[PDB]
């Protein structure tokens, strides 16, 4: 149908918008602490602590598979990255501090992407 296609064009644009947003969020992690999944070879008990792991490479696979239907789903995943880190790691660690900074600097990017997604529909 002509409708399914028009739908597919919007998703593709949303995917295009979210890709840009993801690039901006990931520049706020210059140490690449959140780039890849936590290694289960290196942290074998991780899944006993964190039930839904997340990282930027995993978000990107979902992104390019057009797996995010809306900003809300995308934000849920970004928030997992931060929240998982803040539980697993103590307050006086480079890891926890990095999450706080990503959260604070990400807010600005996410605030404008909300307005853009509403705006462009």
């Amino acid at each position: 149908s002509m409708e399914q296609v028009a739908m597919e064009l919007r998703l593709t644009e949303l995917t295009r918008l979210l890709r840009s947003v993801l690039d901006q969020l990931q520049d706020k992690d210059p140490a690449r602490i959140f780039a890849q999944p936590v290694s289960l070879k290196e942290v074998p008990d991780y899944l006993d602590h964190i039930k839904h792991p997340m990282d930027f490479a995993t978000m990107r696979k979902r992104l390019e598979a057009q797996g995010y239907k809306n900003l809300h789903e995308f934000e849920e995943d970004f928030d997992l990255i931060i929240d998982n880190c803040m539980k697993y790691n103590a307050r006086d660690t480079v890891f926890y501090r990095a999450a706080v900074r990503l959260r604070d600097q990400g807010g600005v990017v996410l605030r404008q992407a909300r307005r853009e997604v509403d705006s462009i529909g």
